[PDB]
Parts: C-alpha cells; structure tokens; sequence
C-alpha cells in the first residue's frame, strides 16, 4: 500500500519480487511479467523471489516455474511465513544453492486437489488429467530435492507440514537463514 | 391425490405399483416395500409396475432392480410417458415377455453421471467407482436386451432417445401395447 | 378443498376427472391412475375429463394421451377456461364426437419449448430430439383434427389463440357446448 | 378451518348449496368452484345455488371456467358480494342469475381492464397484445349484456380502476339488489 | 391445537367464534362461514365472538361486519388481549348492549393504511379510494359509538390506545366484564 | 407412502424394519423403538432389517447397533442398493450367519469424518475423540468380520467400495442372496 | 499491478502482449487494440503474444485470430501455464515456425460449448449455428496443424489434454522452448 | 487496459474507435462523443469504427447511427469477431464502399426484443411502439443493403447467422478483408 | 472512458455537455455545475446540451431546467437516440429556435410516476403533491410547445412516442437536423 | 487517507503503522516496508506501532522473522490493542525498546483453528496446531523470561493485561508516560 513508486515497485527496482498471496492466473501473469522485465534489464544479476503463499493453481504455478527455469538470471527463493502446496513447489524451484527459509517459516507439501462433474467418461478424463499432473509434479520435485519419486508420493498423500530445518533436510531449500 | 384409500393405494390392492417420479432413496424404499408386501400377499400372481420416470440414483434403482429379481411373482413393466436413464434400466428389468411401452412413450439410455471433489487420490477412487458401476450396468443391460456389451457402451456414450418401437427392436421391451 | 370424500373424489365416483393445473409427472401419474381405476370399475361407461390447463411436459402429456387411447371406455374431453399447449393436445385426444369446449373457453396451440446446454454434440442431440418430438405431435394432431401436417406446422410456429368456435372449425373439438 | 359433527365449515355450508369464493381466482380455485357447481347440480338440478364472493380477482381464464359453468348448469346461481368483488370477482358477481345478484351494504365492487405481460420478439409482443385486447373485448361484450350498459361505456369505465359502492353497483347493473339488514 | 373436535370446533358447538389473529380474506371467509352456519342452526340464540386481533384488511373486516348485521342472531363481542384497527371496528359492531372487554384488554383505533404506485392518475385513484373508505369507516363508527364524525376523525389521525374503561366511555363497548 | 396401515407399518407386522435413509438421531430413535417393540411382541422370532443407507451419525448408528446386540431375537440384515459407512457397519452387525446382500447391492467402508473448530486445546480434544471412535469401530468390525484391526485400518483409510461378492469374502455379510 | 508505466505497459513497449485470462469481448478488444497499435508503430518487427488462458468466447477469440492474420508483423505465440480451448486455438494461430510452449505448459483442445433455450425452431437455429462454428474451427485448426479435419473432430469430442511435447507432435506449436 | 494514453486513447489519436461491447446508453454516449471529437479535429479524414458487439439498445444504437450519418467524415466499419443485432445494424451503417468484415467474423440479424407489463392498453402501446421500431429498422436496413423490406422482414423473423462472405452477398458489408 | 482530459472533459472545453443517462440528483448536480462553469467562462457564447436519456427525477430535472433558464448563454438542445419523460422535458427547454433532434431519435412524453405508502392522510398528501407537480410540468410544457394545457394533459395520460418529425410538429423541438 | 499519503510520510521517518488484523497482505506490506527501511539505512532504528486484534500465525511469523533478520533495531509501540498475534509481535521488538501507551490493552491466548474431514486429516490438523502452539510458547518464553509452563497456563483462555501488567509480564519493557 505505501508510497516511496509503491513499496513493491520500489523493491522491484532492486530485483526483489514479492509473492505474498494465493497463486492464480493474475498473480502468475504479474510474477512472470516481473521476471521477464528484470531479465531484460540485466540478464546477469540475481533476482530475489520472496514467497509467502498458501498455494494455488497448478498451471498458474507452472507459468512461474517455467519462467524461472527459462530466464538467464538465477532466481533466489526466500520463504517467509508459509510456502504451502504450489508455494512450496516454487520455493524448491529457486536456483540450487539459493533456496532459503527464515527460521520460523513453515513449508507444507501435499498432492493436487480438484473436482470433476459430468458423465462417467468426463470424470475419467478429469481423473487421468489430475493423476498425470501429480506425476509431473512429483518427477520435478524429485529432481529438485533429491528424494525418490516414491518417497515424494508417500510424503504428499496427506498434508505434510515441515519446519524450515525439516525443509532443508528434505531438500526443498538449501539453507535456513539465521539472524 | 384423490380418495376412493388414496388412488395409488387403491391400485396397489390390484397389484399395480406406480413409479411416476425421479428415483431416489425414498422412492426406492417405497417401491421395494410395495413389492415385498405384494409378494407376502400372494407369491404367485403377477405384479404390474408402471414406469414414468426421468431416472435417478443408481443405487436406489438397484434396490428396486434386485428386489424385482428376488421375489417369486413376475413383475410386468409398462412404460408410459418416459423411461429415461435408470427408468429405462428398470423397464428392461421386468419379467421377460412382460415388458411393455405404450405407443408414444419415450425411452432414453445413457451412461452414469456423477461428481468428484478433493485430492487426486479421491478423484481417482470416485472415477474407478463410477466406471465400475457403468460396467455393471452394461453387463446387466446386455443380458436383459441381448445386445453386446460393446454395443451397449457405444449406444450410451451420449443421450440416446428411442421410440417405443425402437425400444422393442433394441430388446428393452417385448411389446408395444396397441389400443 | 371441500368435503362431501373431497370434492374431486366425489366427482370421480361419477367418472369425472378434473385436470385443472399444469401437466407435470405427478399430475400425469394421478390422471393415468384415475383412468385405469375408472376402467377397472366399468370398462364400458364413458369417462369425462375436464381440462383447464396451461400445458406442461410433453412426456407427461403423452402418458395421459396413450392411456386415453389404450383403455376401453370413451373419454370425453371438456375444455373450461383454457386448454393451452399440451392441454389443447389432450383436449383434441378425446373420443371423436365427444370433444367439447364451453363458449368462452380459450384454446392455444404452439410448438414445443425446451433448453439445451453443453457441448455442440449434446446441443445437436437435444435439438434433434425436440424436433422429432414436434413431428410426432404434429402427426398426431393432424390425425385428430383432419388438418394437414403442413398446416399444423404453420399454425404452431408461434402462439396461436383460438376461440371455442375457432377450435371447432379447426377440428380440435367437435362441439361448443351451449347453455 | 373449524369442524362440524364430520365436515369442515365450508363442507357444511356446501351441504346447503352455498359455495364460498373467498380468495384470489387462480386455476386451483376455479377447479374447486367448478367441481362444487357440477356436484350441486348432480345432487339437485332445480334448487338454487348460492355463491358468496369476496375476491380481489385473478386469472381471466380461471374466471371464465367458473363463468361458463354457471351459465351451463340448470340451477340458478345467486351471487352475493361481501367485502370486495374486484376485477374478475366483479365479473363473476355480475354473472349470477338475473334478479339474484346481491351485495351487502358496505361491500365494494371494482371494475377495470385486464392486466398482463409480454416478453420476447416484436412478433411475440404483437401476438400477446392482440390476445389481451381481444380478451378485453370479450369481457366488455359479456359485461355489456349482463349490466345493460353499452360496450363503449364499459370500455370508458374500465380504463382505470373504478371503485363502486354497493348502491352504485346496483345502479350500474352489476347487481340487482343491496341486501339490507 | 388440542382435541377434545379440535378445541375451536368444540366451542363453535356452543356458538362461540374465536377471532384470534390478523384479519385477512381467509380469516374473514372462515368467520363469515361460522356465522352463517350458527344462524342456520338456530336463528334466535346469541352468538359469542371473542376478539383478540391486531387488525387487518378493511374489506375482509367488512365481510365480517356486514354478515354480523345481516344475520338474525345477536352477536356479542368480547375483547380479550387486544382489539386494534379493524379489530376494534368489529368489537364496536357487536349487538348494542352486548359489546364487552375484559379489564386489561387494550383497544386501539386509527385511520386506514395503504399504498399506491404508478402514474399520477393511478395514485389519485388510490388516494380517493382510501379517503372514501376512511369516511365510510368513520360514519359507521360514529353511529356505533355515538361520537361525532369530526371527533372520530380527530381521534384516529394517529394511533390512539384506549384502556377497556376508556373504550366503554368512548362507546366502543358497553361494559367491562369484571371477575 | 401408500396405505394397505402405511406400507412400512404393514411390513413391521411381519417383523420387517426398513432402514432406507441417512442414519441420524430421529432414524435411530425409530429403529430402536421398532426393535424394542418387536422384541416385546415375541422375544424368539427373527427380525429382518433391510438396509439401504449412505451412512450417518456414529452415535446414532451405535444406538441401533447396541440395541441389536441387546435384544433376544436374532436380527437378520439384508443390504439392498447401498450400505455405506455406518450403513455397512450395521449390515455387519446382523446375527452371524444371517447377514445378506442382494447381488448388485454395493457396500462401502471408510473411516469416520468430522469437524473441529476453536482453540488448539479443543481441536486436540476433538481429534482424540474421533480417533478413539475410529478404534472402537475398527475393533468391533474386526470381531464381526474376522479381519485383523490392522487390515480394517488399511482398508478404511479411503473410501473402499465392495461388490456383494467382495463383501461376503471380506466377512461383512455371510451370503449373497441369489434369485 | 506494479509500476516501473504499469508492468504490462512496460512490456508492450518491447512488443510483448500478455494474454493471461479468460477470453471475453473486453479482453479481445484490448488485445486487438494492442496488435493494431504495435503494427502502427512498426509494421516489420515481430510481436510476442504470451498465452496463459483457460479459453473463452469463440467470437472474441476470432476477433484476435483474424487480427493476427491481418497485420503485417509476425506474431509469435508462447504458451506458459495453460492454453485451453480458444486459448489453444490462438496458440496454434501464431506465425508458423514461431509457436512455442514452455516445457511444463499444458494444452487442451475440445469442441465448442453453448446453450439454447426456447421454441424447437430456436433450438434448431442455435444447434446449426454452434455446429457450423465447430466446422469453421476444425477447418482452421486442420490448416494450422496439418491434421485432417476428421482427426481434429475425433480428438476434440471430449476434453483432450496435451503436454508441450505432445502439442508439438500434434502441430499446435513448433518448438518446446528449453531452458 | 494497458498504457502507452490508454491503448484505446492511443488508437483514437489515429481516428480509430473501438466498439467492443454491448451497446447501452453509456457506450453510445462515448462513441458519439468520440465521433464528434474526431470531426472537430478534422472534418475530412476518414474515421475507423471497429465493431465486435452482441448488440444492445435500439435507441442507443440510433444515437450512434444518426451521428455517423450526420458528421462530414466517412466512417468505415470493420467487423471483427461478431456484429449481432444492433451491432450488425451499425456495421451496415458505415460509408458505402467502406464496410468490412474479417474473414472469420460472424454477422447476425434478427428482429427487436422487448417486454411490456401492465394494463391491456399499455401492452397495446408497447406493442405498437416495438412494431413501429421494427419497421423503421427494416426500412433503413433495406436502404443500406439493397434488399427489399419484405426480404429483410422474412430474414429477421428468427436469429439469422451469416458468415462474412454471406454478409457481403447480403449487402451488409462491401468487402471481406483478406490477409 | 477514453483520454485525449477524458473525452467528455475535452468536449466541455467546446461548451458541449453530454446528458447520456438517467436523470438523478448526481447527474443534475454535474450538469448544473457544467452550466454554471460554462457561463462563468463566457456569458455570451452558446452552450450545446446533447440529450440521450430515459428520464428520471422530476426535481433533479428541474434543477437542470431552472439553471438553463437562469444563465445568460443560450443552451441548444440536441436529442440523439432517445429523450423520454424528463429527458423530453429538458429537450423542450432549450433556447427557442435551437432545439433539435437527429432524424431517427425518439421522443416520449407521459405523466409523472411515483409511490406513496402509509396512512390515508399521507397518501392524500403524496397524491396532491404529484398532481400539483403534473400541473406545473404541463403548464411549462404548454408554454414551450404552444400546445394547450388540455392537449398536453390528454397526450401524456399514457406513454406517447413521437418520431423526430412528430416532435417538431408538436413543438417539442424546432428542427430535425438533416445530414 | 489524507495527503505522500499520511502513512507514506511517516515511513519516510522509519515509522511503520500496523493498525489492522494480520493477514497475508498486511504481512507482505509490513515485511516489504522493513526490507526497504533496512536497504535505506541498516543502522537507524525502525518504529513499529501496533494496534491489532491479531490474525494469521504464519503471516505474523513472516513479520516476526523479518524483524529478527534485519540489522536495524525495531522498536514496538502498542497503542489501543495488541491481541493474540499482535501481542506476539509487540513482544518481538528489540529488547529494551518495547513499549505500550498507558491505556493500551494487551491480550494473549492460544491459537485457534478448524479442521474438517477424515479422522486422519483431523489428526494431522490437530498435531499441526499443537506444534504451532509449542513454537509460539517457546519463543514467547524467551522474549518475556516466563517459563513455557507459565505461558501455557496463562494462554489457555483469553488473558487481558493492562500496559503495567504487560511490563511486569515481560511483554514490553516500559509504559510510555506523557
Ligand atoms: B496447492 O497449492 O494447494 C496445489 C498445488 C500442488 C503443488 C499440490 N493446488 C491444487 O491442487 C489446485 N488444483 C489445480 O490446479 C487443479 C489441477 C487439476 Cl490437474 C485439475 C483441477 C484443478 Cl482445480
Ligand atoms: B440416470 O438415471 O440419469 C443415471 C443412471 C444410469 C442408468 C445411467 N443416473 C446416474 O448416473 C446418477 N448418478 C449416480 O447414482 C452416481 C452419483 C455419484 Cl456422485 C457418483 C456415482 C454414481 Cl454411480
Ligand atoms: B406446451 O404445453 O407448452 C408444450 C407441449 C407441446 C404440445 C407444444 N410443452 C413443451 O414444449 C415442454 N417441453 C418439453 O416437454 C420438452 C420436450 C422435449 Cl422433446 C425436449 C425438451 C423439453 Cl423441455
Ligand atoms: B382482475 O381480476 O384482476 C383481471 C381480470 C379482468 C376482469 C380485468 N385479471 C387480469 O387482467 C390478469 N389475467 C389474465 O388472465 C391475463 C394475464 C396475462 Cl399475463 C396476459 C393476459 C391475460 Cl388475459
Ligand atoms: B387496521 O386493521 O390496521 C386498518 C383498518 C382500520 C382503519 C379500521 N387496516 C388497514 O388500513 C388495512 N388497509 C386496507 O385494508 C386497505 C384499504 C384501502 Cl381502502 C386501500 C388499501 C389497503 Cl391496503
Ligand atoms: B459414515 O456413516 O459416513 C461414518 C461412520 C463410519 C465410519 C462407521 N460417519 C461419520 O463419521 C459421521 N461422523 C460422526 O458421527 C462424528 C463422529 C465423531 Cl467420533 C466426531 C464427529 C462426528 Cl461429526
Ligand atoms: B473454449 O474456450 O472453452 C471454447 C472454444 C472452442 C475453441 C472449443 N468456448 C466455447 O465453445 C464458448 N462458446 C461460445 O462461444 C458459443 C456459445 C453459444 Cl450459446 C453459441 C455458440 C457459440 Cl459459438
Ligand atoms: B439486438 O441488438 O439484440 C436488438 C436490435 C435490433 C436491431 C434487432 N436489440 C433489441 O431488440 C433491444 N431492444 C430494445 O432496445 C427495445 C426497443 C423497443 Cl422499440 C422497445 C423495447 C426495447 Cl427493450
Ligand atoms: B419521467 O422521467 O419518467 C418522469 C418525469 C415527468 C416529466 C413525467 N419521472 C417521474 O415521474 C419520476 N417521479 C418523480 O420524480 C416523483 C415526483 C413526485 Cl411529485 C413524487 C414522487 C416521485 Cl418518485
Ligand atoms: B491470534 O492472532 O488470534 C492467534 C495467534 C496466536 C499467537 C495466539 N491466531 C490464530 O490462532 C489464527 N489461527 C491460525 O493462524 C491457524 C494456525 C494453525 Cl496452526 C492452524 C489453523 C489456523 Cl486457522
């Protein structure tokens, strides 16, 4: 809200992006646009992505994820408060070695959620889709954390809360940022 | 509504059951109860089940279906107006040779419909359930009509409307009742 | 509402059925049940069906129509107030020579109405269904009135209101009942 | 609501050939009134029927189901307005056997033109307009016959809501007598 | 609610009518019907009308009022609890000398209330109607109470609450019924 | 709905109880009352409990369950349509050897569901309660089916649908009732 | 949301258009206006259209589609997150050789959806319209992908989800943009 | 939405007006104001009116139509996406020879729609009004297309969809703008 | 909506006021303020008031009307689209000789509309008010048009639609502005 | 509301106003203001005024961990009410620089939440919120000097404290007199 530029525009000048909400299509379109703009300004300097998010749309999250992996600058990820669901997926997506959480930040991982209505045939199509989406997410999370796909699958069957230290041990982040 | 007994109680005295609504658990509980009662009164005399129904719950319909096949009396089925979805399934369930439709009655067959909300795992469970339910329905309908399961599957992919004459050719009924 | 039996049960004792509402599945189930009961009581005496109805479901109306043509007794139809849409179709369905309207009663004929929502394929299925239903209705109305199918089609494209005298000239009734 | 020795109060009065029209006139009300008229005639085709009318009006076609049944059956139907006969209620009041149409002294009668609605294409609005205008002509012609007023006077006097005292209703020809105590 | 007949049917056997609600068309229909029935049973014995009512429709109240004045039996009126607006008008309408209130019963008189919506011309018609209705009510109340029309007009401009004793002094009742 | 007694009262005369709805406190109150009454009429003759139910309240179901085990008569259970959740628990509760399902009836088992809201302390109390309730249900189901508690726990983690034949192999019923 | 110009206005300076929402008339009016403006600024430099969209109105999508094909500059299309329904149609509409998806982006194709209410005649008109619209879409998609119209028809009967790699095989895009 | 001026203000600098929504009084006020302003800036240079509109108010559309015919500059009309109802009327209103549609744009023509409530007299007034409005529209459309008034009347009785090529053959536009 | 100033502010620079909506208190306050401002800028140059309005509040309209008659500059009125009810009253209020309508613009005149709810006395007060307001409007309209008050009264009893040419012959405008 | 807006003008003097419930948007703004103030000057004190009924635990921890992360001392000043997570953040200011005005109110209590679904899911939610309560109690114990046992007992129900009681408790260091 405050003016200095608004406060977030002022931090964007220093290559800081604030992801502080649910991840929907509008949020992703803004974050992607900020990433593309920061890269056009300087393709060498690190970007800093702060993440306080309960999660959101899988496809919106993948728009952000693929943009992070596409652009030349390293994107550091810093979890403050909560990175849950697609929020923890994006936290794990930062440049390897530059993924952080503050000491009391919380990380939560779980499987995708959705809904389906209609004919048996359509419910089948929706089920196959969301199951294939879960496999895609598990494969990527396996690669970013070093855990096996089997372990990822087991650990996301239900809501799984992790402390910052547990998130580091898991491979979701690299360091807990001490004061 | 009118009194003679109410009009439907008066027809139940003559072993006539009127199924004239959507099939839910309360409707099934009444129809099943009327079938059990008619059998306890006389285990040999035919029962007459008039069907004007847009369909309804698969399990409620199977409560009626299995009761028809369980009891000793033959249950004749007479379609007036419309037998759609589970209504056409119950029409096909009458005693072989005693399944009828009036000349302008309409029959409609299609696949089950449902919904599923939650985790990928739960959507998978719901999808497998409704697909297995569709196979159960197709196998039984194949047995009652003489059509192959593959033909039943094709012919129910979308809403399939049949005239009374087409319903007889299909094997859903035995005779069109002429005036 | 009043008691004598309720007033309609008292008239049913004299083989009078009152159709005084929209035609839905519950109304059709009651009327069909009253017709079957009157026939079981006496298969030769006339039945009298008074019709004051704005219309309703096509399949519910056909449950009544096919029952009229099925049973042995003649069913006289008497229009009081309004027979519109499926109400005028059932008025035309009485025993030939025994279809009446009171002098200020109104008759209205028009084409079926419906709705369709979903994929192009499903909208196509619904369109073919309602068009085939319109052809079925026109063919029957042509046979009951003596008008050609082409004329019926033309005269039902929009709401077409007829006086009792016009309804007699049209062939929808046989006589205007004078005082 | 109350019960008499077993009858509800209206069923008890129907035994004496009294029908109570005490509500809006819709299809269910007309169905009941028509059924009571047919039943009273089947019981005795010669004795008068008494139709009390306290009604704000209602559906034109429902009212005509009642009107044509009154004119069809052999018994005379007396009409007695208590409280209000408005719109189709005043039309049915005027429909009683000539000489046997009454209102109590403080009863109110109101006459006006039909009301409706139309929605859709220009063509459909045209069809609905022609229908309701033809219905108004039908109502005016009948009311002209029942009251002795000209159709042009009926048309003028129903352009807007027109309230009449019982005495004015008698002078108009809508009733024959104000029933004094 | 209780059965002894329901409780009100049992009191109707003793020529007691209970007016214990808002006066609308259904209430008036019932009260008028009870009055006509009591007169047909015995045209010479008094009727007792208990009144606990907040008022209601003017025309519904006049259906009751004119029926009271029409029938041969005297109708005593007994106010218990409250007779307000059209309720106090009907209380004043009992047989002169036989209008009562219990000692703590409340009587309220005021002018008619209504609404009008539409063209200036229609609002004018509605205004003239309700003003003429107020004059009719004042003239009758003047003759039942002995007060002048001017005084009635002045005393009903706003809600005017009266004790039972004040109602007797006003002429609305004849006696306060002591224990 | 129909009268012969209503249809269910007529079957209660033959010691048949119809459980055809969701199990809440009113349903349990009625079923318990019917069981107590049937026992008071004859403490030696079998009772027949038909079950078509999606489930319901655990405590309402236990009111029925404990009443079944308390009374002297054997209670046969017959699944028609659907016995799900507490419905399948009550199906398994019939007299051993007298638990049935019709061939197309469906059985579903799963773990309890609930909600909790308030302070951490209150959420803890609610969690311990529902977990202890699940252990109680598993222990009883283990006794009634012969499966181990561990297997019951694994098989109820998610919605688990069983055919009638699968329900018999599981130990939930004793026989599939063939036609 | 952020200011640098808003972030999207800043990217429009570099000939980047962000389509990140459902496609309705307002979205199309903006995109068309941005295309016309970019062409007026420079008729030879490429335009970049990022697409993250669940789809939307067919006619709104065709306003965008025909504008792309009208203007002189090549329009590259880049799918991030999701291009579904009309979104995947516009993705396929980019300059041939310049249609991209990021590796985890999702593409979905299916047939048009709509609704129709009214007379049989009007439902027929609406059905013919949406079927002709589907043929128009299939013909164009056939041209843009190289698949036959029959294959397009078969592959869009139900929701058909494609990975980026599958979308390239299909001909909807030319390249998956690797990091 | 985007900034350069907003995108539409930037195109207005080049004498381009974007009509991309329903036509109501606010839309007409804006379009009329833009037309008057463009004429005041230069009374000779062409104006370009892009039309993507489902239609709207007849009087709002005539405010735009009469302003087009009043001002000195030619107004070219370009249909993108859909010009339906009053949208197709305004498309036909462009300077003769300068009325265009893009190849996949859709044109729809039909008769006016409205509603009327109240007294018979008021419904008559509303009916005469909308019928006279339809004649006014048909006369003008006849003049702009070269079709007879009777053909216009027949072709607008129901929703009539036209391709761009059909719209040119009809006389609603002069050219389909090829790429 | 568009910027050049917004489009309406740009036209206000040329002494053009756009009345393109319902007339309520906020609209009147703005129009009055624009009139006062234009007069303060130049007390001799004409003002141009475009009117496309369905009408609105009588007192809001009189705030505008009295301001027009108060200020020194002539106010030309130009009807585009529709001037109905208070909109046609303000159209008639322009400087005599400078009141215009475009050829297809519609003018409608009728009597005031309102509502009243409460005691008879209050309904009387409201009726007298709206009738006196109608007389005030008729007297002014009589002066502005040259028609007698009795003709104005007859011609406004119901909705009265006029073409531009009819409005000129009536005296509501002076000229139809041809192209 | 008034005009910089009034809060932007105070941010120029390193004053942050936390005057609402603490949700994710509020935390994102406060965190952003803290990061910005530190980037402007990593030495000068920041002043955080707190009038808040509380809010989300994780949103509050985003603010809390940012306070402890940055180099500048963050003074906390309670005006009106610091309740629940608001009182937790008040206790989080630089030791010696935690204040309340004399009539300000402080309230402490345990976390609140909800859980719907299977027994297994209710168990997961219960363990989560209980572990969150332990985390909050441990931190509050360190910031106040009270034992974890005492914190647990004093937060079982809503516990209202005057400013003076809050100082005695260790939630603040000083009551700011006029
Ligand atoms: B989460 O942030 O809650 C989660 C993300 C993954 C990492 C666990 N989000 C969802 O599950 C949201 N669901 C969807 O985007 C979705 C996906 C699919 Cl494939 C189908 C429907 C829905 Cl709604
Ligand atoms: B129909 O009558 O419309 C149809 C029955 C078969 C014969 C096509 N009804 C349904 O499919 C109703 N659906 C279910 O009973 C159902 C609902 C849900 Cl949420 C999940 C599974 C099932 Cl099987
Ligand atoms: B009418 O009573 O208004 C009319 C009947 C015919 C005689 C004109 N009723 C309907 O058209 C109601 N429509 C349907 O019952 C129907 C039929 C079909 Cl085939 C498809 C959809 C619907 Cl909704
Ligand atoms: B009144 O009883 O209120 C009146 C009857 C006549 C005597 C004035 N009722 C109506 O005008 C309404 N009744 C209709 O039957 C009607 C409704 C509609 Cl929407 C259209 C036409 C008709 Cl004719
Ligand atoms: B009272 O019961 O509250 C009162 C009657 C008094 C004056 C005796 N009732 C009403 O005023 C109720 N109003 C009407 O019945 C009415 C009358 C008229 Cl004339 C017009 C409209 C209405 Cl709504
Ligand atoms: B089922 O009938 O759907 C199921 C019981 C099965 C698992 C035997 N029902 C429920 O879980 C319904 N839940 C409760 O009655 C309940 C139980 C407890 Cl212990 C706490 C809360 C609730 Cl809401
Ligand atoms: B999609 O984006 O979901 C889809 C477009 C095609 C490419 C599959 N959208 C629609 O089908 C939306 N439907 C329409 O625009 C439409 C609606 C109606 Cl009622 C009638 C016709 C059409 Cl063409
Ligand atoms: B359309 O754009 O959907 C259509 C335009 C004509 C050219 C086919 N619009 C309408 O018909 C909207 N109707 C009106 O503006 C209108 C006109 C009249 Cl004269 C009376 C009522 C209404 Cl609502
Ligand atoms: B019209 O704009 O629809 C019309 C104005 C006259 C010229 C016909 N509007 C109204 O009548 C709106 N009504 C009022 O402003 C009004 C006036 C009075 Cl006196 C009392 C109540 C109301 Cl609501
Ligand atoms: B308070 O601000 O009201 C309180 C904070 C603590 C210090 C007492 N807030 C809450 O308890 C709000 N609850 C949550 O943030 C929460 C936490 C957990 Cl672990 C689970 C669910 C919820 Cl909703």
């Amino acid at each position: 809200i405050p003016t200095v530029y608004d406060i977030y525009s002022r931090l964007l000048k220093d290559r800081i992006i604030m992801l502080g909400s649910q991840i929907d299509d509008n949020v992703a379109n803004s974050i992607v646009s900020q990433l593309l703009f920061l890269q056009a300004q300087d393709s060498e300097k690190d970007i800093y992505l702060y993440i306080n998010s309960p999660g959101g749309s899988v496809t919106a999250g993948f728009a952000i994820y693929d943009t992070i992996q596409h652009i030349k600058p390293d994107v550091q990820t810093i979890c403050i408060g909560m990175a849950a669901s697609m929020g923890s997926f994006l936290l794990a997506a930062g440049a390897k070695g530059k993924r952080f959480a503050l000491p009391n930040a919380e990380v939560m991982i779980h499987q995708p959620l959705g809904g389906a209505q209609g004919q048996a045939t359509e419910i089948e199509i929706a089920a196959n889709h969301i199951l294939k989406t879960r496999e895609k997410l598990n494969r990527i999370l396996s690669e970013r954390t070093g855990q096996s796909i089997e372990k990822i699958q087991q650990d996301t069957d239900r809501d799984n809360f992790l402390t910052a230290a547990e998130a580091k041990e898991y491979g979701l982040i690299d360091e807990v940022m001490e004061p």
